[PDB]
């Protein structure tokens, strides 16, 4: 098959990347880092991260896997020693799929509407003033948030960001995402539901401001500053990204392993 | 059809529940509180919760509504105005299906296995002394928990004690369940996950004791002592409990009425 | 001086405790567990917790010192190697003092109002029923809580129980207590403050039941049962306990290797 | 007395400001904004603080009231109706203090050290990159913070950002600060206390960067970017900030008012 390997560009993972590279050269495998059909990544979870959203338009082609030079990631999650095993039987799969996040980002007169998917998570914050959006949900107005910011979490995403803000961990077989606060104000004016909230697929999920325009949006590692927004929308992507499986590395084994102890 | 109506028992609730009998009697409908298909309540979320576990053996051959006389419920959800509305439909309707969560409670010779059908949420505490239980997960051992004790939520159930315990509001079309703690001892010696979790479908929650074998479990209003517990299992029921939709409320406008405003 | 030495009961504790008294025979100092000057709890922070409720009366003629024979503990935490050294320093020092947290329990006729001493913390929950109680400060009503219970905390305390609720650490030099809840309801009709409560030297803080008078109410390890209750009071206590001072511990070093690493 | 008044800027403010003044010249009171000594803030705790920092070289020589034409607010606690009743009275009072945090920020050779006074709270973040800093107490290494940033908060600034993180209310009269996270990095390898930290008067608590040495430092309104950073440096001031007081407004009434009901 066509495969390409992208590496954190360290001395251990280049040295690691040249070695796949020359033990595939035993098999019938041709590089190809334009139309790849496997695709791995050597580094951690940024690097995995950074290999997703360089061939994000080609998902339904592609099966991933990741490999930790550094400690246990939840998308490079195989040691080093594994490689050379690796190399055999990528050579040779199962796939399992984990559901994505996208963001449409609307804007006035002289900019079209941006789309972006996410692995992680999607946040907003504001751009230097306060920031204050009306959550409308499925055209229902829920409440008006006023804070630092959102953040909106895929399931495989819940170990990350969304974790630090107290969300809860959602296993990858659910097709959700989850919507968390950052500092929210809470008196007797300003309300805001405190609780993580968890939308299941096709529920629209969608921010719109009050008085500032500008937000600053990440997606996964990348923060673009948006200008003369009128509104951000939340939903369970339609695309999913495919994992090839070489042994059972249950999620809950991975959460154990990152946060209890190995 | 055949139909039951329950009340709360103050003045409010009984001269309601007469008033719509007696609209039922302008109709073709049988009283019966031994096998009825509608099962009505009249009262709060707790005189629904009663209702619920009144039938619990019936959930496939019954339809629930629920009447608040009080404040909003998020099961008793329509207003005492719309009771003579409701007679009339109830007469001549829609069904939705929310997931429910089963408890087995294991034991030495003695006792058989019990197992319990919630529909907020199923709790475990220690019986005077500390509560420490080892968490497995798919037979998978995730953590040793130490503390006051922990909180499985069904979705709709995630409004109630789930989310004073910080957990996550979850739409109940998601068929899952959320395991919450309750005054986690971490330190550098013991360690918990923290976070929420949420488990899919087919994902057994197991609690085994470390020392102690007696436990205070609660499904919903109820508490019950348990003794010389083996194990304590947790997955999303394969039963599901059904409402009678009359008109749209959709969980997201409940959830904004009942904490934010109305 | 005179002295005493108090142990967990296992066989670590009782030879380090007969070690000691051999040592201490070796100096003008007599063993006398009715009035001592010193005491010596060696064990856990348990056992701590326990010699210093034995001895509650003659807080101002004691000098406490806690050895831990097991992991380090925030009142016993000098190692059992030191035990030697600690023999003689004790007997030819300086005293550190800590705040102590004062609860007041009142009854209806039949009862007399009883008082309790805390070191850790003073926890109010409810016995079967609901937990509603109207919260005064200083006479002004500030609110109604609703929920699983109350703690309140010593500055000492703050690491223990109070930290499992999400309440700050204090410096044991800040004369304060703290109030933390436990798994409150709030909702659009029933409201808490949600924050811990940070309390200075002189403000009074009572619970007043509503409806049930029965409360579970802990001091440190001990869990009474209280009956046809009127208030409970809490306030930062008149007197302080003493701790005989061998060495720089800081507090926020004691804070570092029990949760951070040692 | 020497006294000025500044207002929101909005019409309501600035009437009430003509007033006010029209209402000293019946009084022996000169305006003068460079050396008053009764500063009057009109419009919100936004607009006293901007009065507060104007003149926050002249604290032992001035006492700060405010008035809020808007909601209640924690500084600015007198109601527009109490104008005339309070041209009076400062015409003809007690002083109240509260304490402040003193933030000190240390660069490399080019720049001097800055400090700064806060009176609700100084918070650190990252500018762009990750933020990663030391966390010192009184020179002994505490732990290693990963996050989106980290709140130093005075006792009347427990009311303000720091509560929205989590943090205690603490009464003014506790001379403290009180550091809380914001969105903390824990996992297996990375490790913060998580719990709010307070620390009494005399504590220094010293940040110190890891990699960038460029963060955006915010004093209560005012969030600047420094660049090249070697310390930052937290601790209670020695300045205090004067009330004049002319009636009993509790501060646990005003917090009531503020989050629970007025
Ligand atoms: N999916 C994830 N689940 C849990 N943790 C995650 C996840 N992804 C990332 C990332 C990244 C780079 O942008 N991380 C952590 C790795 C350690 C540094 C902080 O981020
Ligand atoms: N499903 C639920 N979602 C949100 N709140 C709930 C739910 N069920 C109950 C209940 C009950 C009686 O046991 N409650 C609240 C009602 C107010 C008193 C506290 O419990
Ligand atoms: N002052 C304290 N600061 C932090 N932790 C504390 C404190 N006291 C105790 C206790 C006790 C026995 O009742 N503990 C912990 C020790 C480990 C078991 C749980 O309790
Ligand atoms: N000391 C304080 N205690 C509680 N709340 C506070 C405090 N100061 C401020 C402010 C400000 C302007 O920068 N606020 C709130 C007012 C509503 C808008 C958000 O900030």
């Amino acid at each position: 098959m066509k495969y390409m390997i992208t590496s954190k560009g360290d001395e251990k993972s280049d040295l690691l990347r040249l070695n796949m590279i020359a033990g595939f050269g035993e098999y019938d495998m041709e590089y190809d880092d334009v139309e790849p059909e496997i695709v791995i990544s050597i580094g951690g979870d940024g690097t995995f991260l950074s290999a997703f959203h360089q061939y994000e338009e080609r998902l339904d082609e592609i099966a991933f896997i990741g490999i930790h030079t550094g400690h246990l990631g939840f998308y490079a999650d195989w040691r080093p020693a594994e490689a050379d095993k690796l190399v055999k039987l990528l050579a040779k799969y199962q796939k399992v799929s984990y559901p994505l996040l996208k963001t449409t980002v609307k804007y006035g007169i002289g900019k079209k509407e941006a789309t972006y998917l996410a692995l992680n998570e999607s946040t907003v914050k504001s751009s230097g003033g306060p920031f204050v959006v009306d959550v409308v949900i499925n055209d229902i107005h829920f409440e008006r948030f006023r804070g630092d910011g959102l953040c909106m979490s895929t399931p495989s995403g819940t170990t990350a960001y969304n974790k630090s803000l107290g969300g809860a961990l959602m296993h990858p077989s659910i097709e959700a995402m989850q919507l968390t606060e950052m500092a929210s104000i809470n008196n007797r004016v300003y309300r805001t539901i405190g609780s993580p909230l968890v939308f299941p697929k096709h529920h629209v999920v969608s921010l719109q401001p009050v008085n500032d325009k500008d937000f600053q949006i990440s997606v996964d590692h990348l923060s673009i500053l948006h200008r003369d927004v009128q509104e951000i929308r939340y939903e369970v992507s339609a695309k999913k990204i495919h994992f090839a499986r070489f042994r059972s590395f249950p999620f809950w084994r991975r959460v154990h392993d990152s946060f209890i102890e190995d």
